[PDB]
């Protein structure tokens, strides 16, 4: 039986060159297990030394992976991640996981996982999900235009498989390109790829559809649109000021004037009386994805659902902190009807785990970026292959993908 | 002893969003190997392409892949994987052209690649480790980073800065990236562009090609570094691009040969610059060697697309005193084998040697294993933003801290234009 004999980390950079950790576990048989981690919600330790990396240091968080995270998990069974996320949750002391840092207990709870895949020679999504299953290719949500909303994206819903959905994307975001630059419009990208060209939020929408059609897609029933409104970042809503009311009047206008099948964060995470009309309105018309009103904690979700909020969830492992409790909250959201998004955050690296978790969950759903950038791309390229390797047992979820 | 079962390749994306393809090669042991090749943005090996306009624009490489997974796995099968010479041989010649414009030096490359790859991975080392032998000599190379781009205003395609003064790799990349985020922060607070070219680069506005050092430089002090000691600057003209017959477009201006080399020049006294590539154009073979006269003692001079990593066209470079370093990438040759040749030819010759990313590159970390095996002392593998990028500096980061000592980090011994 292998038992952990191991356990490193180093300070790594983001994609945002920013400082982060790669952690590896290793196991007694010799297998290994590597995992990355990317950049309210649980807290990430800093080490705030303003002469290092701008205080952005992760030193201290290292320190503590190798150190007394390291001590509390020798000997342990990788197999047991409950109970490891457990040691680790307890150890750690805090709701926060403050003290040990969310990076630290994320990196290592990831580590595991792979480590007990590698050691029965399992790619991480069949570890996950089972032998079993089910599994099913992810509908991607590729951001597009930035925002002078902060996300404007496009969905290849009505591709058949995976392998086309990346196409149908990577064509309508060079045709996009191409528009942008005849119209001397800026074409450079930001932290997840994306243009960040405008003259109110609308023009956004109509540049996206313009490059749909210019690649020869239906922006009916190929590719739809969906946004991230990221509207706790605008409330009691900043062109203009308006109320809950009148920021869901604008929603439902664009609704109904155009393709949009997902809205994330319509309204603030401190607006739980507006959520509810916004869902209570719109609940069949559209996906409302919950992101910072949810922050991926299951007792906050289990709240949301109670109270009507939102139809969906956006699932950011780094949020909550370890691998089981966010098993948790898409355990919860799928038993209630909520669509599950696995999604990327600002700063990534080259690490694919939300790939494989989003096959070995079902979760139907996927946020990671633009297509440029490998930060994003190689998710898209990992999902490539787990394609390629479950081929007929891994359906392409297209429309299933929307419950609401 | 283990010899080839099976190798297989696929249509994956690139960093620009553009198809490529990614090779795995699998032995009798069950071991294997993968490999991604990159692409770039003359005289350069073929990359195959389907050109079939209603898919990806024509940039399918579905073609390539079943060159792979057909005639070049049937040639193959068998193979000791260790034997790269031999390996790349049946391909060179099962292609039969001397351009690889047949099979692909796409498909050829990410076979090359692969068949490493499994070789190390049978052996169970890393490939730096494999590439380089048991007892190396090793060292960490000096990265090369492009901080602005250019080539939306900017005459000159490449703006760098090069960490030469720090004492580890892992040093030497905090460096450039505090210098990124300094000089982000001076766009930013002035109002200026923020959003970042292919390789991570920032792609402002400015009144003239200058103005980028400059901005460099202000940000290389405001992260508390001493430009000309602690960090130096590095320039891609890519003049190839600006040359048409028989001056080059400069400042809205239209520049001799002697008049580039004398703004090259005037850039080399102002300025902490180290190194400069593709000052003139490869098809000005003339000028290079008046350029290399002026200045091959006082500042590198990489030959990027005149050699095109051809070690056929840089011993005639260098028969002809041109240049003091060449810019190595795999795919514009096509093989590792080759690859090779032209680094031993290059090192034989007291030429630099940089080992270099594409434009469109991909989470394949190759490059920084090879620039450690062959003790190359330089790379350039893009900005500090983007994993495309970042991905190889975290590489490196892993390599030194196995190394630990055996690596030292190459500095001020880099350069040997002296
Ligand atoms: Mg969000
Ligand atoms: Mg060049």
């Amino acid at each position: 039986t292998a038992t952990i004999t191991d356990i490193n980390a180093h300070e790594i950079l983001d994609s945002r060159a920013n400082p982060t950790l790669e952690v590896r576990v290793t196991l007694s048989s010799q297998a290994y297990g590597c995992a990355a981690v990317p950049s309210r919600e649980a807290v990430e330790l800093r080490d705030n030394d303003l002469e290092r990396y701008g205080g952005k240091g992760v030193l201290q968080a290292v320190e503590n992976v190798n150190g007394p995270i390291r001590d509390a998990l020798l000997g342990q069974d990788p197999r047991s991640q409950e109970e490891i996320d457990r040691i680790m949750i307890e150890l750690d002391g805090t709701e926060n996981k403050a003290n040990l840092g969310a990076n630290a207990i994320l990196g290592v709870s990831l580590a595991v996982a792979y480590a007990a895949a590698n050691n029965a020679d399992l790619p991480l999504y069949r570890y996950l999900g089972g032998d079993g299953g089910p599994f099913s290719m992810p509908v991607p949500m590729m951001n597009i235009i930035n925002g002078n909303f902060q996300e404007f994206m496009i969905v290849p819903v009505g591709a058949p498989t995976f392998a086309e959905a990346l196409r149908y994307g990577a064509e309508v975001f060079h045709a996009l390109k191409k528009r942008l630059v005849s119209r001397g419009l800026m074409s450079a990208v930001g932290d997840e790829g994306g243009f960040a060209p405008l003259p109110n939020n609308e023009a956004a929408f109509e540049l996206i559809l313009e490059a749909i059609e210019d690649a020869n897609y239906v922006p009916g029933k190929d590719i739809y649109l969906a946004l991230d409104a990221a509207s706790s970042e605008l409330y009691g809503y900043d062109n203009n000021q308006l109320t809950s009311e009148e920021m869901i009047d604008r929603l439902t206008e664009w609704t109904k004037k155009y393709p949009v099948i997902s809205i994330e964060d319509g309204l603030s995470e401190n607006d739980w009386a507006g959520w509810k009309l916004l869902t209570e309105r719109l609940e069949n018309k559209v996906q409302l994805v919950g992101d910072d009103i949810f922050v991926t904690n299951p007792d906050i979700l289990e709240k949301g659902i109670k109270k009507n909020i939102a139809n969906a969830i956006l699932v950011k492992l780094n949020q909550i902190g370890t691998l089981t409790e966010t098993l948790a909250t898409v355990g919860l959201a799928k038993s209630n009807k909520y669509g599950v998004i696995i999604s990327h955050r600002s700063g990534e690296t080259e690490d694919t785990t939300i790939a494989d978790l989003a096959v070995a969950t079902d979760a139907r759903q996927i946020k990671t970026g633009s297509l440029c950038r490998s930060d994003r791309v190689a998710k898209y390229n990992r999902l490539l292959q787990i394609e390629r390797e479950l081929n007929d047992q891994a359906p392409y979820a297209g429309k299933e993908a929307f419950l609401f």
